[PDB]
């Protein structure tokens, strides 16, 4: 759970489609605030894939643990092209980062 871990793993490979703060735009990939407790593809004003509007599920640390180890394997036909975080920890600390950013 370390928020500052987190922040780095964050810049480095989501940065460049993605915006975690309130109001911010939607970059290639949609802006995340207020992820965690929403469905899967509701940041209102992001065109999604219907792969990604229709999974249906509820974004906590568990879904996103799964998620973001293999994207493609769990929402077949996302547009996010994106390899994954093979690491438990790393998975963690961005999780733990999210969390905290994508709420406020
Ligand atoms: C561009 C090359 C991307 C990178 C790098 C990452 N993401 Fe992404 N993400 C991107 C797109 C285009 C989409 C929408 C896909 C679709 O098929 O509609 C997404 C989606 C997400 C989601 C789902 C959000 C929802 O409303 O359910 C999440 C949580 C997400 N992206 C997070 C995320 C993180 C944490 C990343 C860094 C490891 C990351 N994405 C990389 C585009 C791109």
């Amino acid at each position: 759970g370390d928020v500052e871990k987190g922040k780095k793993i964050f810049v480095q490979k989501c940065a460049q489609c993605h915006t975690v703060e309130k109001g911010g735009k939607h970059k290639t990939g949609p802006n995340l605030h207020g992820l965690f407790g929403r469905k899967t593809g509701q940041a209102p004003g992001f065109t999604y894939t219907d792969a990604n509007k229709n999974k249906g599920i509820t974004w906590k640390e568990e879904t996103l643990m799964e998620y973001l180890e293999n994207p493609k394997k769990y929402i077949p036909g996302t547009k996010m092209i994106f390899a994954g975080i093979k690491k438990k920890t790393e998975r963690e600390d961005l999780i733990a980062y999210l969390k905290k950013a994508t709420n406020e």
